[PDB]
């Protein structure tokens, strides 16, 4: 919801530019040598979503999960050169195939005490659980337990039946990534594949057999397995065994192809026709994803190429990505088109035509169900338990949730932003210039609540456009990784319209600075300054966007991205959540609820057990989150609050009579609607009964007070509604979802009108 | 109160005869439901028994 | 299109009115300003808002 | 009491009649007059209103209501429905034009 | 009232258990000596492997004990005991102050804890063990000391 003025982003949300796409200082941003037309138009993306629990409890293969453990890993910087550990992990591996001979004595002993070992004996394996760690002890102790994993793979193949008995589970529960990518994730994924294959491989099972492998004999087998393990291993290893070698060397791909791009480049630094023309690698020229990909990377790099083949690039480990073969890689083909769809967008524009203010919105969901668990422990002193849950209440609030997720539209978002228009012999965009843009992303911002830090420096993040550490680098980076998606549609998207489709190399502050844009066209629309304008008759044409955006007209969205946000474990059972303590939320409360009439002061607080049914408030019972929708209060909140704002003032400047008589009114509409929100909410049973119980204990001080039967009056509706609204704002504290802060000041600046409608008289 | 209750008692919810003052025991303003005890029961219309 | 905003319809009119009051004397001049006076809001009310 | 610790609120202790309540069903009628409740101020004053809804005679399943005299009838009480429990008292009032009475 | 009755004549002998309890005691002894042999085996197990052995031959084994026991609190009778256990308690904190812990029954430890005390003292009653034999198999606690993950 950066509100920004064209004609400045390179100030205006300073580094939030193509120019920082560049990192370029606020040079350039020009035309036009030589020009290129490429629409790659497909992109390799992803999709929602990538959190999950997960569980571990039976391990076999998949890599995803883990691989997306991995991530958090990677993510978490405990991992990041987790490839790395891969190979570390591939001489653990290794390493494990060098013990066989103690593996195998492990194993040995662990079932069962070797040398006769045979027959249907009676072998409780068990759990095994515990042992394991004494393999760790005579393994090394690389990261987590891989390790484990592996175990399980000989488990469940060690019990035909019998032999490992019962087990649980854990949590573990990934979190979401990305929708868009950079590179080093993409090598990853190649190796990934090998990963996985590694772990292909590794389920397989060798079966029962015999009088054996089915009925239990032979120390020697087993000694047998333990070869098995072995073959496992081995071949598992080798089918990893040539395969790694090339990343940064894909990077230098990317060189090349770059190089390909590069068109104005020296002739013998021309990637030869033989290359040129050779598997849809040149396909893969065509193919955007990429495109918009790479250059940014080289934009750390500076340059740097691997030279290598040109016979296997070209071009096999190429098309060992295949890319999409991990849709790890969500990255994906797409039609480059079918994104977007959560951008709708809208805009504000004045009478020449000429415009005002535009907004590209992001499309939502918000169904939501609660998720109010019990916080106890299991694991003392330890924390990987599983807890539990129940609802109660949860579901009670959740179906009031439910309404209030009624009313709210993203539409109406817009819709009330259309209400902002109005406009008159006001107010640009031609007039006074900068031009308005908002883009609907709290949702950003959202995360960040839930990351639970300051958005004020992600404001600042934009405002400077850059990195503003002073805290969690992680956060930075998951700032910086926000902000990538945030440049990282867009364009897509206003290409996705704007087949404006060519390049011209800006060649920085020189030459050398490969960074392809294109400028784009506008073509109609007689004039405008709007931009650091051209305005190239009339068709005002730049590699810098938003304008373009601008010479779209209300888009609409496609999709509201719905919003499947991940939920408790359910199965929950014996499982363990990993970070949730910050994850979960005490519902406390503290505030109230009184009146005074007459002189009387009535008076009552909030007793959130009792408001919430049964007994009785305490420590525990902890809550999920609820995040969404703060993210979208706000807003709403947000809005009017300009509104009245800027109303007012112009409410004053009034140089004639008329307008500010108009204007008012729709001001006060709104209002009413506002309370319309309110009281509606108001009314659910669980307010009313709230009220319910204010009530009596309002008479009941009052009692004493009270003496006269004054009779019929308060019929004077006031009351139901009075209170319910006054409830719902209840609800807004016992979920705290405004702060007491400035509902009670917009309150402030609310005070009439509803006597609306109504009997009167 | 110790034990730890007083007895969960009960209450009516009378409105029968209107705008009335009786006691600190009410009036309800309005609406009237009521909690004790006897003047409920003379909140009634008057009538024989049938026993 | 702005003053489509109503205004001047009635808001002529209203005034229109009260020309009728003049010329027919109905009510001086005096206090049917001062009632206006006493007036002056709502009159969005009902009404296309928004 | 454990039937004290029923009618609640909010007692939720096993979460109010629980555990033990599963092991009920028979628990339905017990409740449903009035005259059964009565009891139960006399142990406030008398028990001075007692302690831990009595071991619940430690659950003795399903057995001790049968022992009550709707389960071991030695007492005329009737179980007579409410509005008949008596009647022989109409009501009767004074007004001043009021037109409430006083 | 372990059998749900409070508190009968009191005037009853029972026919005694002439055959198991010492079956048992069989049972019981075999159990007994042979982790004395089987400590012992460890210790004169002098390299690893035949320690290693003794692992699980030690372990596992104990806890289907316990897979015993727990299964044998899976009765109405060990269930009495249950029901009546933890309500007791739950008056305890909760009737006193603090409600903060129906949880504590939850854990495994303590619950099996409960649950396997008690199921021994069924026996015990049943005469079977004593007590101090039982201790004995408390004994068993400090080893391995592993121990009642997961259940049931």
């Amino acid at each position: 919801g950066f509100n920004l003025k064209v004609k400045d982003l390179n100030g205006s949300a300073r580094g939030l530019t193509q120019a920082f796409a560049i990192g370029e200082l606020k040079n350039q941003l020009s035309v036009g040598a030589l020009q290129l037309p490429l629409q790659f138009t497909r992109t390799f993306s992803a999709s929602m979503t990538s959190e999950l629990l997960w569980e571990v409890g039976k391990g076999n293969i998949d890599p995803v999960m883990y691989a997306r453990l991995f991530f958090q890993y990677a993510q978490a910087g405990g991992a990041l050169s987790v490839d790395e550990l891969v190979n570390q992990f591939t001489e653990y591996h290794q390493s494990t195939a060098c013990n066989p001979e103690i593996w195998r004595k492990l194993t040995a002993y662990i079932t069962g005490s070797s040398n006769r070992a045979i027959k249907a004996d009676a072998v409780g394996k068990v759990p095994p659980t515990a042992i394991l760690e004494q393999l760790r002890t005579l393994a090394p102790s690389e990261h987590e337990l891989f390790h484990h994993i592996t175990t399980d793979f000989v488990c469940h193949v060690l019990s035909p039946l019998g032999f490992i008995l019962p087990d649980a589970a854990y949590v573990y529960r990934v979190g979401r990534t990305a929708t868009y990518p950079n590179f080093y994730a993409l090598v990853d994924c190649v190796r990934a594949s090998d990963l996985r294959r590694m772990l292909t491989a590794l389920s397989s099972v060798d079966s029962k057999m015999l009088q054996a492998t089915f009925k239990a004999k032979g120390a020697l087998a087993p000694a047998l397995i333990s070869q098995h393990l072995a073959n496992a291993a081995t071949t598992a290893f080798e089918r990893s065994r040539g395969n790694f070698d090339a990343n940064a060397v894909v990077s230098s791909v990317l060189t090349i192809l770059g190089r390909l791009w590069s068109p104005s480049t020296p002739k013998e630094l021309d990637p030869s026709a033989r290359l040129r023309n050779t598997n849809g690698i040149d396909q893969l020229r065509s193919n955007l994803a990429l495109f918009i990909a790479y250059q940014d990377m080289v934009k750390q790099r500076g340059r740097a190429e691997v030279i290598f083949s040109d016979e296997e690039l070209s071009s096999t480990i190429i098309p060992w990505f295949i890319e999409a073969m991990s849709e790890v890689s969500p990255f994906k083909l797409r039609p480059i088109n079918e994104t977007t769809s959560y951008i709708g967008q809208t805009s504000a524009i004045d009478h020449m035509g000429q415009p005002s203010h535009v907004v590209v919105y992001e499309d939502w969901q918000f169904a939501k169900e609660i998720t109010a668990f019990t916080p106890v422990k299991l694991a003392n002193n330890s924390n990987q338990r599983f807890l539990d849950v129940e609802p109660g209440i949860s579901d009670r609030m959740s179906a009031t949730l439910a309404p209030i997720g009624n009313t709210f539209a993203v539409s109406a978002f817009v819709k009330n932003r259309t209400a902002v228009y109005e406009a008159v012999s006001q107010r640009g965009t031609v007039n006074s210039n900068g031009a308005e843009m908002t883009l609907g992303f709290p949702s950003v911002v959202e995360r960040d609540y839930a990351l639970d830090r300051d958005p004020m420096v992600a404001i600042a993040a934009l405002r400077t456009g850059i990195v503003d550490e002073s805290l969690e680098a992680r956060a930075s980076n998951d700032l910086k990784r926000s902000m990538f998606n945030y440049y990282a549609a867009v364009m897509h998207y206003a290409v996705a319209h704007n087949p404006e489709v060519v390049v011209s190399e800006h060649q920085g502050v020189a030459a050398e600075q490969g960074s392809l844009y294109l400028v784009w066209n506008v073509r109609t629309e007689l004039r405008i300054p709007v931009g650091y304008n051209a305005i190239e008759g009339g068709s005002i044409r730049t590699p810098e966007p938003l304008e373009a955006i601008a010479y779209n007209k209300p888009i609409q969205p496609s999709e509201v991205l719905q919003a499947k946000v991940l939920d408790l474990a359910n199965h929950t059972t014996s499982i363990h959540i990993w970070p949730w303590h910050e994850a979960s939320t005490e519902f406390a409360y503290e505030d109230a609820y009184s009146v005074t009439i007459r002189n009387k002061r009535y008076t009552a607080e909030v007793k959130e057990f009792e408001l919430l049914g049964l007994g009785q408030r305490r420590e525990r019972v902890r809550i999920l989150k609820p995040t969404v929708a703060h993210a979208i209060i706000q807003m709403w909140y947000s809005w009017f609050v300009e509104d009245d704002r800027t109303l007012a003032a112009a409410r004053r400047t009034s140089r004639d009579d008329a307008e500010k008589l108009a204007i008012d009114g729709r001001r006060m509409q709104n209002a009413v609607t506002l309370l319309r929100k309110i009281e509606m909410i108001g009314t659910t049973g669980i307010g009313a009964s709230a009220v319910h119980l204010a009530q009596s204990r309002i008479v009941d001080q009052m009692a004493g007070r009270g003496l006269i039967d004054d009779s019929s009056d308060l019929h004077v509706g006031i009351n139901r509604h009075r209170i319910r609204i006054w409830a719902g704002l209840a609800v807004l504290q016992m979920m705290g979802l405004l702060s007491r802060s400035e509902a009670e000041a917009l309150t402030k600046v609310l005070g009439d009108s509803n006597a609306l409608g109504m009997v009167v008289a």
